């Protein structure tokens, strides 16, 4: 009977996931490798680990005490609510006995917290009361199982690069450059041969151009070796797989995924909408997705340009001391004359607008919207699927199953990475590295604590990137909000941050956005005819695309020799959101790719388990990011 | 280890669902009860079963041949792709031998199909070629299992009413009235004491008012017994549970769910949006949901008022003969002067606009949007959940898990009902009953084929509802599109239909919308603090609500003694979409309630299975539609 | 072999209990429904939940902070000793930050605690030192399993009434009346036709009589609907089952259990003893149970009449603030002249004496004593049992097995309800509701916090019950112990309490006494010939009973048309103890009945599991409280 078959199919699906090979998780061992001097001993400095939220020394900016970090890990490893509650959080005083846990300055008894914060912004954040202290997010999310999809520890993602490696130097340099090119028009990030390029309507003091940035990444090197230039023999099988080619105007800041290089940087699905329901009142260039009978506006809230945060020591320290600064950024006010709340809201013109998109990005928003656009267009499903082709011939006739599935996959994604972030890699944030660079150039830290970073900064200084960043930060510090801060005239080398709180309160390696992106897009490519050429139009023989205006009032069309595919744009939107974090300065490149590669494994795993529920015995062809496609 | 624990938790969750009591599915036995005369015998007429798509006699309008229906069922029961492909579809010729299967008129060889259709619309539907033949949707969807949630046959929904019963007469009469009140302003559907009521800007010839409609439902009776008036003793335990009170201006067409009666008819979540991100450029009354950084417009496509379909025999017959007429309805063109594509798109003003909303309603659209509004407002989660309250105190801090869960539930919903629709109840559509009424009054059918309907029509004629419907249809037939049809001057009693194809190609009992509604809302009430009073505002002491303008340009505020709750509006939006179908004339009331009651059981079942994955050992309190709340 | 059979019978008994249907636990959802206003938000007030022990605001008397209650639940749900230890207890100060946990005033460092208490009694309780702080009892008792009997979560008891419901209003009104009739003679609680009625020897100022009280319960109504008057149709299947008839002189305060109405209120087993062992020196009217060779005195400690506690705000607040006041009540001193320590100890004359009986009632005391009386009388066992009838004929010949079984059942009882009290219903105590009434009439609470209670108090005021309670309390406050309290001249509406600490430190719904009562009596009815007519005697044709004297020196006989049965008195003693709490004002009526109905299910379950151990293959016939008897 079905009662038996139901219990079995569910039991069989559990055994499938159990029979799948379980890998062993490896890290760069940096955690306990790099050390600093204590009284009659050397201790692990944890400069190359995530330390945001823990007590940071208010003068130095380094991890205040190691015993805090050692307790912090034990709470993750033991998975105990009690152990994690003993870990000190925020500004702290050092213990009188050596090796004991730091004393937390802030508690529940503090209604006014202005005194503890060193930055003017944080001091007057909570309407004058003083900024609140935020804790670590989803610490015990990696220790939760699921009824469908592979387990969190049943899949791993290969180890992250090191400070001494040439690979990282290119990654941090790439992130720095993106911060200086955050106000650039998206039309610049592509080969000028495709169409006429434009400059952002708002004239912003730029310390770096594209042409310069391309030279930096090809020139930057450690021990006379560039990441892009290094031949296969020198690199490991891991590094070989995630190695990129020489940086080009087309492929700069673009993900290594089929169809990313083809067309403009910005995926169509983040711009275009569906044709107006029934009698077409507007075209696809309008930017209204066919959300059934209602619509979805593709315009995003415009963050007031040339406004970066965490540019000086005081601002940076306070954030790394867990100062809650969410929603302190300002946005452009609307124009009464113009319709559709412009400029207050506008089409994604510059990387800033993408950073804002991903700042409050709903988990699957980017990929749900993509599914709606394709459904409204009338895109065919991968022929292998049942109830396709004519209604008359076969007497049978789904969208419902795919729509739920893109959301299903995201959940499984977060739990897989939340283990990798915390339990395995425990990697520092790019902004947290941005600090280390400045600290070395100010000659802070005890003995040879920051000696590991010495090799990194020289390459960044030798390519002349640091010189620009210091000059760029100087102009940002003339702002009244952080001008009062003592370090304003201190030539701060800190990587500029898009959000006042910068990165979230969870480690860098494994990206929440990228893991969800890889899983959600994989599901969409599985169901849809991945190859299907988007019939957006044709103009003067060559096939038509879209990209934003200089003011972002409408979509400027771009004309391509070959048409854009569903796969190419699905891979491109996956890259956009994942790299969208890299633009804000919260993830490295390698965070994008390895999370994405893990993302599809979680997704694939679900489809293989859900395959037993269907008695049709069909096949689904899923195109992979690493070349060929897998039959399910 | 986890590898073992992972396999077990999944195996344990399967046993939980298997240990749950499995009910036995019962129907009204109407299927093979009502009979008609053949040569030297009586055969099952199947007048009280879903027959849409099968061959209907082109002169009579009845089921052409029973052998077609008997084959149709066998394909569902056997669950064989081959058997279901032999069932004849669309216009057909009768066999020369008696008891053999009908010969299908249309095939793949027909490029032009204009000749087979009797209605002018269908004849010139496919740009002059002639309307296409659509098949049955999701026939084998009820025969699919899932990794999470209870099985399709592990849960049932009690049997549907009969033609002879007084309960149905009120339900069909309620649906008829809604068709005549489809152009009514939503401000009318509430007690006038709450605020000033308005009339729809567009002046439509109305054959029925609210005041009249309220009398009809209280007056209408079978064997001198009204559905609302009948005492508990007379009714069964099933009928007792789904019994309603005497119809009131407040509770007319409103679902029996806590908070449905309270406030206006239209739920806030189908009107209001979230406050503009960052610096508030607009208010909640704007109707922009906080879809992360972008937004969702709450305005829906306006279907040109006073336009109904399937009003005459020719139009009705062709649809019941599986004529594909999707997207033949016309919509109002935009005004160049006004912003935000008005009136082309507008706020949901009249039931028509709700019918359009649910015509292309994305599965979870109504309930996802509701989740976003609550999340953007900053609504608290049911306190029982982990990582709540202060960040500092507990050192821990989800929306991601609930956002996926509302989508997860919908999928499981469709497979549960798709069994009930096809495998169990196989109930006719309200539009298909609308035909039966007309046929009896035209004196069609062989012998006492429609004798069962005789008792129904008399009550509808005795309350004077039919008289209005005939008068209402007359005006609709003066339209040029169906004026040429012979039955235009024939006093057609057919229930007017909102969509040209009317109902979908799957039986009435068990509602796709309502089953998904019940499941999706149940999930939202579980996570959110169900009681939480919405702080939409306060005006002159009394708490403030919203409802549309007469032209639907903005939101007119309504002032209530007590504030609106999250539960009340979540129950109300659940009712709106489910009843939204009843307005279009595709579902009865009982379809709304029993699907919804089944919906929460599917939802509850998932949460109980997913409970094993968490080692926190918390509790979730879920408020039920039938009074008290269940602890998970 | 037996070694195998022993392991199997035990394994088989475990599977039996596992195969029994497991219900799903539902509550009135009141917990998170009723809300109060905080700064820019609404929070769950928890006015309708058990909050005794938690911090209560010392001016208002309401729950001081919700975050305390939310922590309190999490400790129960998580079942963690650590989490429950963080919950604040007793008088507390509010936190400076909002949403954080309240600071406990008292700790281990306080030797003198007089300062924290607001009531004179509590201040000078611990011999001048100041009352101690008591904690919650048997919080983790509901999370313990057993080797015999069904599991705690394998059985549930249907949900409790609400403040808005008419059912509760009658229940609270019934409890209030009992407090005013607590000094009444037990001869009054019966139809005067049975025999001559007497008044309590001690003349007590009574604000309410029986005749008045009977009118109150029939008159009291919510929305013009009385609990006893309401027809079946209006009520739910749960309410239908626990619905009572119009209150009568016979059935007033008497449980709905076969034989409760028959005879006097007070069960014989709480008065009579066994005939003196060997040569009868005294009769059964003496009140000496045949405890083997020794005896048990049926006389109870006399609490000095007209002495009630928690009559003013200060006394009430301190108790609800967990002030330990156990054993502060005074008892009547003995008379040197009279034998058998009278009046210090006496026969149960007034409900006060029953409240004292159940104040220190040993778990099974009432039901063990009942078993001894029946055994000493020579009552026959239910014929189905082995080794019955003649010794000569059958060559075989138990009391030992039943004597242990009544004690066995009690243990299983407490663990079943302790889940319902804490984990499920979490219902407030009647005394805690008694406060809410007063608070509303003093116009305390923030905004519409107590609006829910508004409907309740009006009915109590409209029947004129409150007027008496205020007048009754005034006289009690003239006592020197609570006269100094500021609220003495404040017209206090608080329900008078029998014990200085009133109710115990565990929620109201599910009664420890009633659950044990239902289980213990069920076991006794199973073994004994339930029907057996007690041969207490015969006087002037009609059969003889007993009830106390006005001074309580002996037993006054009552003469009945039909004789009393074992079942009737076993059901009556079960009711007496359960309602004995209702007299003290610690349980509602519904607490008595639903606990009792759950009690027999726990008991029945044990007998079914223990059935496998016997190879005789006999049957036991158990008479149920809901009509017919079940064969085991």
């Amino acid at each position: 009977t079905r009662r038996q078959q139901a219990q079995n199919i569910r039991n069989n699906a559990a055994e499938l996931a159990a029979n799948r090979p379980h890998p062993q998780h490896i890290n760069n061992k940096e955690e306990y490798e790099y050390r600093r001097p204590k009284k009659d001993g050397n201790e692990p400095s944890h400069i190359a680990n995530f330390t945001k939220g823990l007590p940071h020394d208010e003068h130095t900016g380094l991890l205040l005490n190691s015993a805090d970090y050692d307790q912090f890990v034990l709470g993750i490893q033991s998975g105990d609510t009690t152990d994690f509650a003993r870990t000190p959080l925020g500004p702290a005083e050092l213990p009188k006995v050596h090796g004991c846990l730091s004393k937390q300055k802030i508690d529940c008894d503090d209604d006014h917290r202005s005194g503890f914060w060193k930055s003017q912004i944080a001091q007057g954040a909570a309407g004058g009361d003083g900024a609140k202290l935020r804790a670590w997010e989803s610490a015990g999310a990696g220790l939760v199982f699921d009824l469908e999809g592979p387990d969190a520890q049943a899949v791993t993602m290969p180890p992250a690069p090191r400070l001494e490696s040439p690979e990282l130097t290119s990654e941090i340099a790439e992130v720095y450059s993106q911060a200086l090119l955050r106000d650039i028009h998206f039309s610049q990030l592509r080969d000028p041969g495709l169409g006429d390029q434009v400059n952002a309507c708002d004239s912003c003091p730029t310390q770096l151009s594209i042409y310069e940035a391309i030279d930096i990444l090809n020139t930057v090197q450690i021990e006379g070796q560039n990441w892009f230039s290094a031949n296969c023999c020198d690199l490991t099988d891991d590094e070989q797989a995630r190695q990129r080619p020489l940086v080009t105007r087309q492929n700069i800041f673009r993900g290594i995924a089929p169809g990313d290089d083809v067309g403009p940087y910005l995926s169509q699905f983040l711009l275009i909408g569906n044709n107006a329901l029934g009698g077409g009142v507007f075209g696809q260039e309008a930017g209204h997705i066919g959300y059934g009978a209602i619509r979805i506006d593709q315009r995003v809230r415009k963050a007031t340009p040339c406004k970066d945060f965490m540019t000086n020591f005081e601002t940076w320290l306070d954030v790394q001391n867990g100062a809650d600064l969410r929603g302190l950024e300002t946005y452009v006010d609307a124009d009464p004359g113009k319709c559709r709340e412009f400029p207050a809201y506008r089409v994604i013109t510059t990387p800033r607008d993408l950073a804002t998109y991903v700042h409050y990005d709903a988990l699957y928003e980017a990929y749900l919207n993509a599914c709606l656009i394709l459904l409204g267009m009338g895109a065919p499903f991968d022929p292998g699927i049942p109830f396709q082709k004519p209604d008359v011939e076969d007497k049978q006739q789904g969208g419902p199953q795919i729509l739920t599935l893109v959301c299903e996959a995201a959940t499984r994604g977060l739990k897989a990475v939340d283990f990798q972030k915390f339990n395995v890699h425990r990697r520092l944030r790019p902004e947290a590295l941005g600090g280390l660079v400045d600290r070395y150039k100010h000659g802070k830290g005890a003995g040879d604590e920051l000696k590991p970073v010495a090799a990194l900064v020289e390459a960044l200084e030798n390519v002349g990137l640091l010189s620009k960043v210091v000059a760029h930060n100087q102009l940002q510090n003339q702002n009244l909000d952080r001008s009062g801060d003592p370090s304003s005239a201190g030539d701060n080398y800190f990587l500029p941050m898009a959000f006042p709180e910068g990165s979230p309160m969870h480690p860098s390696y494994g990206a929440g956005h990228a893991t969800v992106a890889g899983a959600c897009v994989t599901m969409l490519k599985a169901f849809f005819d991945h190859g299907w050429q988007l019939n957006l139009g044709m103009a003067n023989g060559k096939y038509i695309s879209y990209e934003p205006n200089q003011d972002g009032s409408s979509l400027q069309q771009v004309l391509l020799d070959c048409p854009l595919t569903v796969e190419g744009e699905l891979n491109k939107i996956a890259a956009n959101i994942s790299i969208g974090r890299d633009w804000a300065g919260v993830h490295y490149f390698t965070d994008y790719i390895e999370s994405l590669r893990l993302g599809e494994k979680i997704a694939i795993g679900i489809l293989e388990e859900q395959k037993l529920t269907y008695g049709e015995n069909f096949t689904m062809t899923v195109p992979l990011y690493d070349g060929g496609s897998i039959q399910i």
